[PDB]
RNA sequence: UUAAAAUAGGGCAAGUCCUACUCUCCUUUACAAAGAGAACAUUAUGAUAUGUAAUUGUAUGUUUGAUUGGGGCAAUACUAUAUU
């Protein structure tokens, strides 16, 4: 809605330059990333796509010389997928067990107590809470936030870059 | 002699769809290595090290060829005797 700043005051919408709206939908990990690439609004997004295309159903038209030939389509493909290093993106994963039900046990956020015969877990709780010895033991299995290793995801070093 | 891309020449198992397998990429609770740290023994309750002590962890490797199975062989030969 409205954009409220640090004292509490509004900023209208054309205040902000569209540099910074690229800049929040590109940030990785954020809300406004993954409306990007899983759809904003899927209703608007589908009837702007139809309306600055060609069409929905139209296919191979003519609008109101000779085509690329297949030597050059071939030669086009080797120069941006090896050369120029033009990829696809590829699809975001979810948590299966939290998104089929939201209100189970593979979601988190169990109200129970699984630790019996003490007096202080009860009052103790917070969404950041003191836990002794996690820099040498870890969660368990990945403990590194992101960003924080070397070749991961796409930039992986096994397949080299175009194999993705 | 001049000018034209019609053919030859100048690289091409290609494009779309469906299915299946794999690679990649994520997860850790088990497999091997892990460069990080610990704890312990020894001299001191003050420092440098060596270990036969390491059962902790994080990145790395692997994780669908089961014949490494199943059969058969089963002391009392030979000549006789009795029993169920
Ligand atoms: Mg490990
Ligand atoms: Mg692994």
């Amino acid at each position: 809605e409205t954009i409220r700043t640090i004292n509490g005051v509004c900023i209208p919408k054309s205040m902000v330059p569209p540099s910074v709206v690229q800049l929040a939908a590109g940030q990785a990990g954020s809300f406004a990333a993954f409306a990007q690439h899983s759809g904003a609004n899927a209703y608007e997004e589908f009837l702007t796509g139809d309306a600055t295309g060609s069409g929905t159903f139209l296919e191979a038209t003519g609008s109101e010389p000779r085509e690329k030939s297949m030597r050059r389509c071939a030669l086009d493909k080797v120069l941006k997928r090896y050369v120029a290093c033009g990829r696809k993106q590829r699809s975001l994963h979810m948590q299966a067990e939290g998104y089929m039900c939201p209100w189970l046990a593979g979601a988190g956020q169990q109200a129970r107590s699984a630790v019996f015969g003490v007096t202080r877990s009860r009052a103790h709780a917070g969404g950041m809470e003191v836990l002794k010895g996690l820099k040498r033991t870890g969660f368990g299995g990945q403990s590194y936030s992101a960003r924080t290793m070397k070749n991961r995801g796409r930039s992986t070093k096994k397949t080299g870059f175009w194999a993705a």
